[PDB]
């Protein structure tokens, strides 16, 4: 990875696509898809200025314009920068549910609301944004690009280090496993895996995953 300013870094999993993590001590995840100098954000850091930063070096680095936005889900790490985003005038699709908690938190509202799949296109290249169930948050949705075998799986996904849980205020617990069957038994050519926070892999995350799932279901029912 490639350090740049506001404690962000990034990789390059592509020609296209990008993935970086925003640290804020906690580090977070979002990706970077260009095509035609046009970018798709998929998850802003926490806040407009860490935003700021990545959108300028996209522009001046890489040359593309942010012009889309998706949000993995309605936290912080996910559409924290979603502000800013709409002040330079960004299209944002999100589910419909990511959508209303917005509103009804007064958060920053994502534009368009899909409720089962979506293919958004990035000036021809697709982004297939689709809601298989509830996981780390009810709404937590996962972005596929099947031009690069590239899966965006948000927070709902652990990376291969991680041990626990997290948080589970917004969870749907019971869900998050079968959730995270769909994943696996929908995207099993999936090259590069990338998680909510933490370094990305292969499919073997939502294995891994929903291995820590299932011990947390487990440990709370003895
Ligand atoms: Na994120």
């Amino acid at each position: 990875s490639v350090k740049i300013s506001d404690d962000i870094s990034i990789t390059q999993l592509s020609d296209k696509v990008y993935t970086y993590v925003s640290l804020a001590m906690v580090p977070s995840n979002g990706m970077i898809v260009i095509n035609n100098h046009q970018a798709a954000l998929l998850d802003t850091p926490i806040n407009d200025a860490q935003t700021e930063t990545l959108v300028n070096w996209v522009a001046d680095s890489l040359h593309a314009k942010v012009t889309t936005f998706i949000p993995n889900h309605w936290h912080g790490d996910c559409i924290g920068g979603l502000g800013y985003l709409q002040k330079k005038g960004v299209q944002s699709y999100a589910n419909q549910m990511t959508i209303d908690l917005a509103k009804e938190k007064g958060l920053p509202v994502p534009e368009h609301g899909f409720t089962d799949s979506l293919t958004v296109s990035l000036d021809g290249m697709p982004l297939q944004c689709y809601y298989l169930g509830g996981g780390h948050a009810t709404d937590n949705i996962v972005v596929w690009l099947p031009t690069e075998n590239i899966l965006f799986g948000g927070c709902m996904l652990k990376d291969n280090q991680a041990t626990s849980i997290g948080n589970i205020s917004d969870a749907d617990v019971t869900a998050w496993p079968k959730t995270l069957d769909k994943v696996k038994a929908k995207f099993p050519s999936a090259r590069y895996v990338v998680p909510g926070h933490g370094d990305y892999g292969g499919t073997e995350l939502i294995e891994h995953t929903k291995q820590i799932v299932n011990q947390y279901i487990e440990s709370t029912s003895k």
